[PDB]
């Protein structure tokens, strides 16, 4: 598994809501979640078509750039 930190903003990453869950599987472009910035808010969907494993972040929280944020398990066969 892979874990997704917060890409290049240019500033602070506040998040705003959360639309996935653990052992959830996303998709290569349903969102994931909303961050705001400090003159636009912009959203990060599913960069990997995996199931949630972990949360490393919450609702509400504040993160700086570069602080990792969830990490997706994109079960490549394994079997």
């Amino acid at each position: 598994s892979e874990i997704i930190r917060v890409p290049d903003i240019g500033g602070d990453g506040e998040v705003i809501e959360l639309l996935v869950k653990t052992g959830d599987l996303i998709e290569v472009e349903q969102g994931l979640v909303v961050l705001e910035s400090a003159k636009a808010s912009m959203e990060v969907p599913s960069p990997k078509a995996g199931v949630v494993k972990s949360v490393s972040v919450k609702l509400g929280d504040k993160l700086k750039e570069g602080d990792a944020i969830i990490e997706l398990e994109p079960a490549a066969g394994a079997r």
